[PDB]
């Protein structure tokens, strides 16, 4: 394989870092299988990158809004054409009321198509045996047989990768992302929900905003599908760096790109300034997250800014802030201030889930489901004070009826959760508590 | 001028018929006036008048709904591009809210271009001179200069009926018609308003549908204009003949259509079954409507509907519901029972204006408009109870801040009608009072 | 009427300038006629005269082309609902066969709703009597009664113009103007042509690029509708300075417009830099033609373009090249230089009519189709030779079955000349022979 | 995995019979790859197989076209970004010309996501090692070490089709189906082919078309992107058994359609009445192809006719006629007159390559050109003489410069073939070639 340019200097420096939550496996068969998918298909492909980029770059400036979510770790036995049609009918049935409430377009990104490296598990676990990091690494069972890293996972992640993309693709332009379908459907969730009586204001309100476009012989171009782009964590070296390609934009322009996504995202634990991601994140020309905790410092988000968007490109930098509920007031203002002086206008983006996890004295782990939005509550309150933009969320879910969440209007409590707990590892929210949660953002983002 | 063809036995009766509300001027000097508006430009054109047809169908099943008024009496005078656009844009603006409101199609049909034939005054004026009967007859001057009849105020008529239609083709393609522009009036309005307190649920409700639109994406091909029909009452014989033209439909099907304008309407004193204008209106193939009083029995409305649509093509015919806010309630449900079992879907029109006129202890004529609205909201309640479809309302209104009808937002009382009260007969409502009966109708379309 | 601002100066000296080719008649009552006039609704709005510059100006720069045309002089005897139909079809029917031939967007101005005044006369006739100065000042009727200058006739010209353009616009939006619709008249005109074997190639080319746009699915929201906008010669003082009105552009930005028309042009006698008309042209915001013969001197029109386009603005002259056959190659070249030079996007039109009008050696007047077709084609061979961009042409038409041109595919020679011959002035294309002339000016524009 | 519902006694008897060009390898590993694949994402979902039923109707009825190609064999090899765009680009290319040829909707099908098992080799090699029967079976190397049958090709075929829909549906979305910007590549192709100056006459034609259209301000919805639809050879069973999916129409109505395509097709080999793939194919509710040799008598063809269209749906079968170009005029008019007079509205397909399969005297076998269009010509010649519709095409080509087949406008002999022969089984047509046989197949539609 060649070199392209410039970039091989940057590039090789960049492999130079060290890299954090990598599998340790063989070497020599995990390079035959980056050098296998070095030639495949790419999931997705670089004029999308750039229609990304333009259509976050309006997020950025105030005129867009950002719905990220899906899985926390997909697994090849859960993706299948039920659980992922389930998926993309809640982040759609989510995004409509969203699109309402914020009186912008809602852009829909999603946990999916590549989001199988998990790092959040300790480094061992009791028994002896390594613990669960995905199926791109590992398997579920709990056996040394099943747990120990296999490079071929790589091969079978990016195939049920281009699975997924396929069918998400599909689903999209054969109509199940309607938009009198999708709000059919969301009538039949407030008056099925407990708590509903709360959310038929705006129920019927979006109800009329569509009756009225069809009075208005409005012709349904554009309202018969939507784009659902896609996204995960950018965790694993040999995976993200067998995806590389090298794109030619308008006028022979020549770019990097990693399409193993359409928007890769940085974790908390691979954050390092030195570190491999944030320097492979800098030389690739998608669009970038980056997971921010309380432990951010003000002086650290401008350092990353600087890096990850060295040319003030609106958009292209997404600051992820999951903070807890508690924290969120606190902390982020004073990043924001500092962030915004600096001259970048990145998307401030709310993740109220991975701040909140708990342990929930049931054996199992949780999040309560009224601190969730509480901290989204906060998230709001931080810019409407301040006078900036809530460019999105990051919730994480699942369109099957799962009690992994407290609360909501359900009313799951914590005998509830045995009953039906499918996540292979963060606490997911259940169909009726995604819907719940866009309603009542919605009334945020209006207020 | 040669005979159609079976359609000449019919007509030559049509005239022998007596005509009431004539004037009384030269025989031998209105037959060249007649003559010469025999070959002139008509006023509108076959096609517009079956566009109509087929929208006004869907009124009458339901699906749409009929926004008609305008002045009572046009006037040469006020005939001027200032007078006739805010009219235009006070119809549009309160056919958005309807729109809304009704969440179906409204239809714009208007009081412009030939409503200057006028009946309601008394045969005989004090003083020995002849009164007012609208400028298509004599002059709005006290002198018996003036009043004197005069064939050839038929030619100018036609003249400034041309001029307004081409004035509103040009308005509406021209983008005064634009749907976020009239909105922004509209929010003029409700801020500006008084009782606007009370309607701004409402209006932001419909400022969020229109965010929505464009929010998804929605390409503005219907949204830049609009189609604005027109209508007078069918009253002065040699007028209304001179405009039949003889149009061929598809596949070389001929038809008779009065192109003076698209929809005519026949007033409460020329109604009789064998007098002139209901057999006009039998044999042209323009759509139809019929004032209606209290002394109407459902006997009379059934063969009314059996003479005037005698195929039972729906929409043909638009029923004109008059009656005062007292007798609304009482009189028009047996109409309708008898009028639909006999199996003709027409549309039901509520004309709350020609029902209350009374003399306003001040000289003046006036309306009370918590009256007005009280015989439309008993119109409704009629339609509700009864599970038949409120076809839609027939108003009288200006455009300019005037002071003729008593009541509204503004507390015009008997003292405020000298100030300013332009109008050559019956008392229209204030701009800002037919905006806001828009958002009361729209109320009741919605419960 | 009060004051503009600084226009009033400008203004006042306007009309201190000579006016030629006025009319001889009464100042009072020619001032009431006019006052009459200074409040009537106008007969186009200034957003669609704004629109028009903006299409111009695509004209200007090679991107547009502009079919001018339609009768010499309206008479309003002619002036009916079957006389305006067949113009506008034919003027459409050419505007599709341009279009395709220029490749791009066909601008459609007409000679119609205003073109009543009438020049060309010499100042006395014989017998005694006033010759035919157009039904805007007098009658047809070779008799000292008719004859009579009267300014009455301005009022009858304003409802005869307001009813044709209120018919236009109602015969584009009802569909007369449908593509798929003139295309099929097309195929019968060249079906059914005598030389249609020579067009036959470009009539299947068309036909296979409209059934290609219906194979590609594509939406019909342009192809059922155009716009014809419309044009006369702006000869008479008190009728055009009547119709001044002054509109508010976007920001509240103040302008002067003549809405007697869209467009208005100036004649070739009434062409002095200190005479009324160039003068009055200048001061309003309209866009402008101006005929120019073989006397015009390279030097003189560049004096014109810098008093009309004092700001540079393309497309806001017109300059009508009509000089005969023979003497456009020689005369035109050096005007253009010289103009292109100077810094104007003007748009070059040619008028191939009013250059080649001879005395037919039968009494009637005639020009020669072939002569006709041989100016235009030298106004291309200047164009692609200079390098500079054909804008479009000016051609006098009708949609009846006449014989005042000789020539064409007919076969029309003196002889056939007293059979039809209808115009009240210049000699007309027949309908053949105006299609006719399109196809080959299309097959001039390919190559 | 349960039944069904009466689909259960029918399914069963489909299995029962005997199936040609079957792999022979491990049955229960082989189940295992079933049982996995019987849970994955599909290729495509039910409602994209229902629009290409209701658009192939409209090709059975001759309002529509449809082509249908690309690789012979895919190989896994092969299956990447560079060389399937290739293949989309000159699959698009060609629908464009045929587009406007034919005057009507080109249905896009291709040979990609699938096309993998391979029947036309003879059961055993030379040298005692078995064959290659594609890679979904076995490799290309010649060791029996990798041409040994193997059940886990199944997986890595499901994979590599994934990746490959899942690539043309973003390719297709990004606009490389943009229409502009194929004819200004299908211009290139003119401007540098040898043959070109026979092809710029429809070349300049399709430039003329396109401008047209921008001229007439069309909005450009339909002509940024496209359809590309999917196809192979159901030839395996255990892999098209497993693709079987169960969906549920509109109103509940529940039907059975195997998802490895939109379209799958029967070969020659396995064209039994009573064997699996025809009653696997009658079972199944997708839209079905049938090849047909000469040894095909009309008694067979309205035999299939019947038994794979049971309810006589038009568009369902599609019969694909390959003949050679000496025996296609004799052997199939007596199959249409007896397959239409039993009431089938099928498409006649043409395929003009597994016909005229030669050994070209070199070691390899070829194509000629000439004789592949020759049996088009015929297919047309008979279509044209009976006045039945020819409904599409099934050419085998790449958007690689290889060189397969001789003739051409390239001058490809004997000596050119060893240069660049990539072709897994049959030889495929040249970029060049591919363009060139659609400009020819363009000009007999028209005539
Ligand atoms: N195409 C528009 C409108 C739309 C269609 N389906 C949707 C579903 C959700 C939100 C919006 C939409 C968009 O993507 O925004
Ligand atoms: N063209 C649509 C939408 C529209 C445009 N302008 C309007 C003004 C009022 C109501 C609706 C409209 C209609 O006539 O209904
Ligand atoms: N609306 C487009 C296309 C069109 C419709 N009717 C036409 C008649 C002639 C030429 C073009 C057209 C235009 O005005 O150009
Ligand atoms: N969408 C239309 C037009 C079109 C777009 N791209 C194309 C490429 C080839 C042929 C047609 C098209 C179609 O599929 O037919
Ligand atoms: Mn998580
Ligand atoms: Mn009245
Ligand atoms: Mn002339
Ligand atoms: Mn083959």
């Amino acid at each position: 394989p060649p070199l392209p340019e410039g970039m091989q200097q940057q590039f090789e420096d960049t492999i130079s870092r060290d890299a954090k939550q990598q599998p340790t496996w063989d070497r020599a068969q995990a390079e035959n299988v980056r050098k296998i998918l070095e030639s495949v298909p790419p999931i997705v492909v670089a004029p999308e990158v750039l229609e990304l980029k333009q259509k976050l770059a309006d997020v950025a400036n105030g005129k867009a809004f950002l719905l990220q979510g899906g899985d926390c770790a997909e697994t090849f036995e859960s993706n299948t054409e039920p659980h992922i049609r389930a998926n993309v009918k809640t982040l759609l049935q989510m995004a409509v009321v969203l699109t309402y409430g914020a009186s912008t377009p809602v852009i829909k990104m999603a946990r999916i198509a590549g989001q199988y490296a998990k790092p959040r598990s300790s480094d061992l676990d009791g028994n002896g045996l390594p613990n669960y990091r995905g199926d791109i690494v590992n398997g579920v069972e709990a056996t040394p047989e099943a747990r120990r890293h296999d490079p071929a996972r790589m091969i079978r992640a990016y195939a049920n990768a281009s699975a997924a993309m396929n069918l998400v693709r599909a689903l999209t332009s054969s109509g199940t992302a309607d938009l009198y379908r999708l709000s059919e459907w969301n009538r039949e969730f407030v008056a099925n929900s407990p708590a509903g009586a709360r959310y038929e204001a705006l129920a019927r309100e979006i109800d009329s905003g569509l009756r009225f476009m069809e009075a208005c012989g409005v012709s349904d171009e554009s309202l018969r599908a939507a784009d659902i782009y896609c996204s995960h964590e950018a965790l694993l070296v040999d995976y993200e760096r067998s995806m590389l390609r090298l794109a030619t934009d308008e006028e022979g322009n020549e770019e990097l790109y990693d399409l193993s996504a359409h928007q890769l995202w940085i974790g908390e634990r691979t954050r390092g300034m030195d570190d491999f991601h944030v320097n492979f994140a800098s030389m690739i020309s998608n669009p970038i997250g980056i997971k921010i905790g309380p432990g951010i410092t003000p002086e650290e988000a401008v350092a990353y800014a600087d890096k990850l968007d060295p040319n003030f490109e609106p958009g292209r930098l997404t600051i992820v802030a999951r903070m807890g509920h508690d924290k969120v007031r606190s902390v982020l203002p004073g990043v924001i201030q500092a962030v915004e002086a600096s001259g970048h206008k990145v998307i401030w983006q709310s993740d109220p889930m991975h701040g909140n996890t708990f342990t929930a004295s049931n054996g199992y782990k949780t999040r309560h489901f009224d601190k969730v939005i509480d901290e989204v509550q906060g998230f709001f309150e931080v810019h409407r004070a301040l006078g900036t933009h809530p460019g999105g969320i990051h919730i994480e879910f699942t369109g099957e009826d799962v009690t992994e969440c407290l609360g909501g209007a359900e009313d799951i409590t914590d005998v509830d959760l045995p009953g039906r707990y499918e996540s292979a590892c963060d606490p997911r929210l259940n169909t009726q508590q995604s819907l719940e949660l866009a309603f009542l953002v919605a009334e945020m983002l209006r207020n």
